[PDB]
């Protein structure tokens, strides 16, 4: 079990961390929200699927910079929502192919009332995505650090 991103990094076996730059809707009024869509980014699959299953979860999901100081949200894993930071391990999304695979989570987040100005900053660390992988065949346990920055500004018109 390996994945990569769009732009190609790469985290192999046994896990790793790596860095996600997205691009954000770059205006965002109050009962707005602003999507970052990661199942568009990171991508994995099953190096083994003939004999293993690859079992992958949402493990935490931390605020950072602008995000956690002027939103709110949830996150949505494999088609249903969760609290945003996620204070604890997802349910299981199964991996039992060796073509690539989107990671299906994607960030819903609206700014709070008192937001107003640059509520995200060009190059900022705006959320830390941590990705668990275990299988059906041995006691492997691998972390998928995932480092998700921002490319641009994000406005709150005032
Ligand atoms: C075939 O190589 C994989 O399987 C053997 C055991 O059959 C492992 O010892 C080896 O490290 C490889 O495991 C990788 O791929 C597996 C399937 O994607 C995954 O379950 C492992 O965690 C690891 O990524």
């Amino acid at each position: 079990f390996a994945c990569k991103t769009a732009n190609g990094t790469a985290i192999p076996i046994g896990g790793g961390s790596a860095n996600v730059y997205v691009n954000l809707a770059p205006v965002v009024n109050v009962g707005q929200n602003l999507v970052v869509d990661l199942s568009t980014q990171i991508f994995c699959h099953n190096d083994y699927p003939e004999t293993i299953t690859d079992y992958v979860t949402l493990q935490r999901g931390s605020a950072y910079g602008g995000v956690l100081s002027n939103f709110s949200g949830t996150v949505k894993y494999s088609g249903s929502s969760y609290p945003f930071p996620t204070t604890s391990e997802t349910p299981r999304v199964v991996y039992n192919s060796r073509t690539d695979k989107p990671w299906p989570v994607a960030l819903y987040l609206t700014p709070v009332s008192s937001a107003g100005g640059v509520a995200i900053k060009a190059g900022s660390l705006i959320a830390v995505l941590i990705l668990r992988q275990t299988n059906n065949y041995n006691s492997d346990d691998f972390q998928f650090v995932w480092n998700i920055y921002a490319n641009n500004d994000v406005v709150v018109p005032t």
